[PDB]
């Protein structure tokens, strides 16, 4: 065998997990261990469940809310965490059964409405900025700072921003950042001695999830090795190093307003 | 909704076809319309069949030879081309039933042996140089000019070289160039206004072929749209233009020895 085949040990989901950890780490630095009575998180995809699981140790009650009911499949069936679809959450709110002191909005572009958010009175409000590199259309579609507006000078307000250092990503979306990370890594790996080519093992996940509601297929596909390499040399370690370096190019922080 | 999903009309196979056409055009310019009694082409993947069908108009007999029998699946039922595995071809040689005046070697790295080639006496010999940008391991593994050595100054000898302008590719392989073209295109498409991300729809085709022998799955996978785009705006025309521009970076020519 002169030509070999090497799959990275790092999977697509490992990349998404690492990015999710950086994002929550930014939140943890922002909150500084403050405890809450009731947390509401909007948006399960893609790192809403992780956020809920982590904040649950600092909160008596945690609600994870999504406009799509099928997203419940991503929420395991026991913990301080309660999943609700948006309509269920609105109903309980009207009944005065929820009154969160921490609200986290992860819905991004075309997500939750400022009008709805304005009905609440949290101690702390965090919204994830979906924007990435400068882009006229994306900037126009974004209304992040209209979501923060009702809480300014009334609550502790933070805007979560995630970017790639000296690299281009169009959004701060976990999967988008994952895609760009893996694609970039495949290009750098290609340059390694003896490598013939490197394939980024990505699929169109939002068609699978939001148009077929097939979570298990989604989970199966992201469990694939991030990159498959055709090479004359064992470059596995070097490939893992490139993936790790690209992951660490990702920088997440919370801007306080 | 706000976010759209757009597939390119160009499929993966369309890219490979374009590259195959550029490669053959270089061969056709080299051959200058010379006609032959018997053509032997080594290596069907990925553009051996196309070469065979085109040369069939200029030859009384065309043999397409591969070390792998399952490669026969790439040779359609509606042509004059004759497939032989290497052992069958060798057997015909021993019986004195083959004596090609044109030999085309497309096997690339670790391919056909110079010793075996030296057994023949063609009028014209063409070898595809598998190399791309300089790579110490690939350069060492290549023995293109030891394959030409027995035919120098006795026959018309050409070395087919295929490269990417202002880009790095490690080999001249049709699929390799296809992979690099589509990945590069997806990155450039990503930069367009309103585009959120772009996925290159590539698979690990050599696992499907050499280790599942599933040509139908391969053909099915390459018939997929080259790139899937998540975007706020309809950028289909611009995406096809970018894909076309990247394809046109590929340049093929035959160096006469
Ligand atoms: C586009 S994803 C955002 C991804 C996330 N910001 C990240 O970086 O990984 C939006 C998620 O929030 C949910 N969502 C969208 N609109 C919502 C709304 N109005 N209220 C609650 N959830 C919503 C969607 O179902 C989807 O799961
Ligand atoms: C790596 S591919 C070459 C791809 C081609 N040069 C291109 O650019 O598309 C090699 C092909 O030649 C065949 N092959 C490899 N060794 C061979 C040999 N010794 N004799 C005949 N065919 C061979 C393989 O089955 C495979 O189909």
């Amino acid at each position: 065998e002169m030509v070999k085949t090497i799959d990275t040990k790092t999977r697509v989901v490992d990349v998404t997990n690492e990015i999710a950890k950086k994002k929550y780490q930014a939140i943890r630095d922002f909150l500084e261990g403050e405890e809450f009575k009731e947390v509401v998180i909007f948006g399960v995809y893609l790192w809403g469940n992780y956020t809920a699981q982590m904040l649950s140790k600092y909160a008596d009650k945690v609600y994870l809310v999504d406009i799509h009911e099928f997203m419940k499949g991503f929420v395991p069936n026991n913990n301080s965490i309660k999943f609700l679809n948006l309509n269920e959450f609105k109903l309980k709110f009207i009944r005065g059964e929820v009154n969160p002191d921490l609200i986290v909005d992860l819905t991004g572009l075309g997500g939750i409405e400022p009008e709805f958010l304005a009905k609440f009175n949290p101690k702390v409000f965090i919204v994830e900025d979906p924007k990435g590199v400068f882009d006229v259309d994306i900037y126009e579609a974004d209304n992040t700072y209209k979501r923060t507006a009702p809480f300014i000078e009334k609550a502790k307000v933070g805007v979560l921003k995630t970017y790639r250092k000296a690299r281009v990503s169009k959004t701060s979306g976990t999967m988008t950042l994952t895609i760009d990370t893996i694609v970039d890594a495949s290009r750098e790996i290609t340059s390694l001695d003896g490598v013939l080519y490197a394939i980024p093992n990505l699929r169109y996940y939002e068609g699978i999830l939001f148009h077929e509601n097939d979570i298990h297929k989604f989970l199966s596909e992201i469990s694939q090795p991030a990159i498959t390499i055709s090479t004359l040399n064992d470059v596995l370690d070097e490939a893992e190093e490139i993936l790790s370096n690209n992951i660490n190019l990702i920088y997440s922080f919370v801007e306080e307003l």
